[PDB]
């Protein structure tokens, strides 16, 4: 059970394109038609101390979607593995963050520096767990041989649905993102 070394989000607003969010309890996401007000989350883990051969690996998050004006249907949020692990949580801003187009969350590098791992279904109004089996990526992909795992969290499908996952800045450790190594 590993907590991130790094977790943050970035946000596409003129007031916050140069802002860092590593102090927040939230890993925000949003994907809009135009890309304004998009948010992307990022995680890093260090698996280099895992004694033994990894058999299964899972990413677990805790999150929800949120609106005062409508009930969202379940929203599928994409998880990518990134080659780029060169950043720390305090480095990333919208303007300085990897694997997306400059005006929206649209992914850059698919199949090359960004590996699609799957989507997690996020539900409305109440925190819940999601989990994605990422065994093949952790066990086999070139990105993870250096022991530093980098993940991106985004809406790639323009749902125009705000939400967040809970970060390492929450008071309860049980809400943190978790990389589970068997
Ligand atoms: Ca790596």
């Amino acid at each position: 059970e590993l907590a991130p070394t790094d977790d943050t989000y970035v946000e596409n607003k003129s007031s916050t394109v140069d802002s860092n969010f590593a102090t927040s309890k939230q890993l925000k996401f949003k994907g809009t038609s135009k890309g304004s007000d998009d948010r992307i989350g990022y995680l890093k883990f260090d698996i280099s101390n895992f004694k033994g051969e990894i058999d299964k690996a899972y990413i677990e998050l805790e999150g929800k979607t949120s609106s005062s004006s409508e009930v969202y249907p379940p929203i599928d949020i994409s998880i990518h593995g990134l080659t780029d692990d060169t950043w720390s949580e305090t480095d990333l801003t919208w303007n300085n963050s990897p694997n997306h187009e400059p005006g929206s969350a649209k992914v850059v590098g698919l199949g090359e520096t960004a590996t699609f791992l799957g989507k997690v279904t996020v539900n409305f109004g109440e925190y819940h767990k999601v989990e994605l089996d990422i065994t093949d990526y952790i066990k086999n992909h070139s990105d993870n041989k250096d022991g530093i795992v980098a993940l991106m969290i985004s809406d790639q499908d323009q749902n125009n649905a705000y939400g967040w996952f809970r970060s390492t800045q929450e008071t309860s450790e049980d809400t943190y993102p978790k990389l589970i190594l068997v």
